[PDB]
């Protein structure tokens, strides 16, 4: 449709004016790594070799920068906690990081602790320090009162991904088996981030999820040239744009507030499986890919039933995690839309 379109363009033109905001975040935080780096135990401290100093969580907000420091650690063990799946309590394979033991276990909060007073006693040198729930991201930055900067701590793991992912990742129909092997002997990461226990750790995949995002079709080839241009990326962000405007009207209400742009980012993932073929995605098909997607999700959302596309065993609708009736809210606001075309992109 041409709305879709109209939408991406003014998506566009508002990420195209950041260049001079990037810069600033950039020094921010080239700052407070060279001061973590000053700690004894921060001194392994990085960004991950993404390509890219940031992110976006809201593709509508790109005043809201989000971060990501890295910490190598030495070889890490994993307990996994109470079959959740994805959270951990970390330990240390032999006997840096010894100043946040609690025993065994590598404290959480006390690694969040002295990571938000060092960053609170830098921010004294216009940008005040904000902090907020579950442990990550661990602080924020508020740069001039228009720019915000999310940081979150995690943990690095050069060993072999867990178990849990095992069935995971299944790209192989898509990006292939040798795509697959790659990635896998990649690090994955650790974030501090509480299970419904204050020192667990969750794993983080989102520099694969970069990875797979920006080598995306079935050609190596694909969006190098004009004749192959396809519509997956632009299918995520009217994803992603779709469930931020209706987290922003329905904000006053509770049902929104357990979904997240991991959700719909989740859920896309499973239609690049679906449907694997660069010819499945062309640009001229922007209308009929991006229902496919809406589709699926509301599938997703009436079956109760959305796995982690890591951790397949992990369910994002789980009843354990989000209410029956606020799937039936959204499944509800996204099928009005759909019927409407889309009022929330007007
Ligand atoms: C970036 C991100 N990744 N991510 C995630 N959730 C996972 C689950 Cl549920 C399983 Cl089972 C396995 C792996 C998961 N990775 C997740 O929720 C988020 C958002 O929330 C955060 O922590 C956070 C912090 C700063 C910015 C944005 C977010
Ligand atoms: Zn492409």
């Amino acid at each position: 449709a041409s709305k879709l379109r109209a939408v991406l363009e003014k998506l566009k033109l508002s990420r195209d004016d950041i260049s001079t905001a990037a810069g600033m975040v950039k020094g921010v935080v080239d700052h407070l790594l060279l001061r973590l780096k000053c700690d004894s135990a921060f001194r392994g401290v990085g960004l991950l070799n993404t390509g890219s100093y940031y992110e976006h969580v809201k593709i509508s907000a790109p005043n809201e920068f989000d971060v990501m420091f890295k910490l190598e650690v030495p070889r890490i063990q994993l307990e996994e906690y109470s079959n959740t799946r994805a959270y951990y309590f970390v330990k240390f394979k032999r006997n840096p990081l010894s100043q946040f033991l609690e025993g065994e276990i590598l404290s959480a909060s006390k690694m969040l602790s002295k990571f938000r007073k060092i960053i609170k006693e830098e921010i004294n040198d216009d940008v005040i320090m904000k902090r907020k729930r579950g442990g990550s991201p661990a602080v924020t930055l508020l740069i001039s009162e228009k720019i915000s900067v999310d940081i979150t701590l995690a943990l690095e793991s050069k060993s072999s991904w867990p178990a849990s992912t095992q069935e995971g990742l299944r790209i192989q129909n898509w990006l292939s088996a040798k795509v697959r092997k790659q990635l896998r002997l990649k690090p994955f990461y650790l974030v501090p981030k509480h299970a419904k226990q204050e020192e667990t750790w969750r794993l983080s995949f989102s520099h694969i999820e970069k990875e797979i995002l920006n080598n995306h079709g079935k050609s190596k080839t694909c969006c190098e040239n004009k004749e192959e241009k396809c519509c997956r990326k632009d299918c995520l962000k009217l994803m992603k744009y779709l469930l931020e405007q209706l987290k922003e009207r329905f904000k006053d209400e509770e049902h929104l507030d357990k979904f997240s742009s991991y959700h719909v980012k989740t859920a896309f993932f499973h239609v690049c499986t679906q449907n694997p073929q660069d010819s499945q995605w062309d640009r001229k098909d922007l209308g009929l890919c991006f229902d496919n997607c809406v589709t699926y999700f509301l599938q997703c959302l009436r079956t109760e039933k959305l796995e982690n596309y890591f951790i397949p065993e992990f369910n994002l609708f789980s009843s354990n995690l989000i209410d029956k009736r606020s799937k039936e809210f959204l499944t509800k606001q996204i099928e009005y839309e759909r019927n409407n075309e889309f009022p929330v992109f007007d």
